[PDB]
């Protein structure tokens, strides 16, 4: 009766999974997006990875991560010696949550409510059920409330390996990529190094 729940069929098939999102209207995000958009890759992956939600070039593409925060995700990736086909990656809410500005360039993302969050999460735990990862990195502050908690502070915990979720699988929190696009060459300079290092210690759990 609550969120998601009854839009989830009771398999671990990620196709299967994905094609029953596409008609999921557990929140009101449904309505104003294009499509639902899924996690990707495969079950056989021991590192997944949880961002916010598809953003404007995400919803268009059915794909998460394709935009330019999922540009400097690969960059990070590529130096921390992670293949990106080799993972899950997926977000905490699967429709983009948006408006537009006169004269802007793009759909500007807003942030889901944690009420629009704890609606998704069935998708999220039937893609870890399905998974059963060694490791989730949490990619910034609404993926990691979805799992620890709706007053986890990201910025107090980096570096560390959490637990707490199905499979008890390591937890890393850390920025979301697209944190890391703008501010002083300096302080983005050493936002991608901490983001670097967070992503080897989650593949360095074992
Ligand atoms: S954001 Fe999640 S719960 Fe809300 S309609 Fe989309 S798939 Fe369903």
């Amino acid at each position: 009766m609550a969120g998601a729940q009854d839009f989830v069929p009771h398999t671990a098939d990620l196709a299967e999974l994905a094609a029953a999102a596409g008609e999921c209207r557990g929140c009101g995000l449904y309505r104003d997006a294009t499509q639902a958009v899924f996690g990707a890759g495969g079950r056989s992956a021991r590192i997944m990875m949880i961002g916010e939600q598809p953003g404007d070039k995400e919803d268009l593409a059915g794909l998460p991560f394709v935009g330019p925060a999922g540009r400097l995700l690969d960059r990070a990736l590529e130096a921390a010696d992670i293949d990106r086909d080799a993972l899950y990656v997926t977000n905490a809410v699967k429709h983009f949550k948006f408006t537009r500005a006169a004269g802007g360039k793009r759909r500007i993302h807003k942030t889901p409510s944690r009420t629009e969050v704890v609606a998704c999460r069935p998708w999220l735990i039937a893609e870890m059920t399905s998974v059963e990862p060694d490791v989730v990195v949490l990619l910034g502050a609404t993926a990691a409330k979805a799992l620890l908690g709706n007053d986890f502070r990201v910025t107090q915990h980096r570096g560390e390996v959490l637990h707490v979720v199905p499979g008890d699988p390591a937890l890393v929190a850390t920025v979301h990529p697209s944190s890391l696009l703008r501010g002083p060459k300096e302080e983005r300079e050493s936002a991608f190094a901490g983001l670097v290092d967070d992503l080897r210690v989650a593949a360095d759990v074992r």
